[PDB]
RNA sequence: CAUGGUUGUCGUCAGCUCGUGUCGUGAGAUGUUGGGUUAAGUCCCGCAACGAGCGCAACCCUUAUUGUUAGUUGCCAUCAUU
């Protein structure tokens, strides 16, 4: 990967300084008209680095989890996640969704339930008033647990947008000893994170391209 | 004031709990709170929680209009007679 793809993408823009975690400073390079910018060298090493780390999980078979919930990302990493056949979170995180396997798992029954009822089975013998509830739970769990419904274990690696924002899923990982991939940006931590990769929080464009180096990862591990 | 069973009340007010998970040294919190809404934790949206049960509501009785089948011990318009 090129240096001049990310500039184009927007990577070297983070936030401005007053959010400014001093930790990231292993990263900054400078700042231009108050906005700290990231060492771009060093964030293609580390892209690079991740890149044969995820390709190393999906040839050992382990499975691959997605998430962003923002504007700027639930749509790219749907598409770079159903390229790469691995599951992903497009909106909100479930407390639970990992530590409560157990009983997700249910409503995942649910899921395919409603479906195989009404789609596979076309039954239509209760009336519209209820069908039309069912059908709207149904589109609740297409919402949010429409990301992870075939994905028969946990995940064997995390790829996450923004820690801050995702605060939830990191510390489900930490609890389950599972490994993060993360989409750091200068207000955030990356002692929480196994695997960083400096970037901003706030481009389509970047979210995009590094979402297909890694799903361009488990597809040549695959 | 040994008990069962039965019952009154708070109160037909809408609240009380649980499993799993998370947070808290812990007791405990979360869920059950927030924005609206409802007669109602009723419904939705949101959220570190997902859900579920008891309850609410509904399924029940009666009244409120009416189709059909039935027409005596009930009824009398079309008719004649008391």
């Amino acid at each position: 990967i090129s240096m001049k793809q990310l500039l184009e993408a927007g990577v070297h823009f983070g936030h401005q300084t007053r959010r400014w975690n001093p930790k990231m400073k292993k990263y900054i390079f400078t700042e231009r008209n108050g906005i700290y910018i990231i060492d771009l060298q060093k964030t293609v090493k580390l892209v690079d680095a991740a890149y044969d780390y995820m390709k190393n999980v999906a040839e050992e078979g382990g499975v691959a989890l997605f998430v962003g919930t923002k504007k700027q990302a639930q749509e790219a990493i749907k598409d770079e996640a159903i390229r790469a056949g691995q599951y992903y979170v497009n909106h909100r995180w479930l407390g639970g969704t990992l530590t409560n396997w157990d009983t997700i798992q249910k409503r995942i029954a649910r899921l395919k339930k409603i479906n195989a009822m009404e789609e596979d089975g076309t039954f239509e013998v209760l009336p519209k008033k209820e069908v039309a509830g069912l059908n709207k739970e149904r589109e609740r769990l297409e919402k949010f647990l429409g990301g992870i419904a075939d994905m028969p274990r946990i995940p064997d690696v995390m790829y996450i947008v923004d820690p801050r924002k995702e605060r939830i899923a990191v510390q489900e990982a930490h609890k389950l000893n599972i490994p993060i991939v993360a989409m750091v940006d200068t207000n955030c931590d990356p002692d929480e994170i196994d695997v960083v990769i400096p970037s901003n929080d706030d481009a389509i464009r970047a979210v995009k391209l590094i979402t297909a180096k890694m799903a361009d990862a488990f597809i040549e591990g695959n």
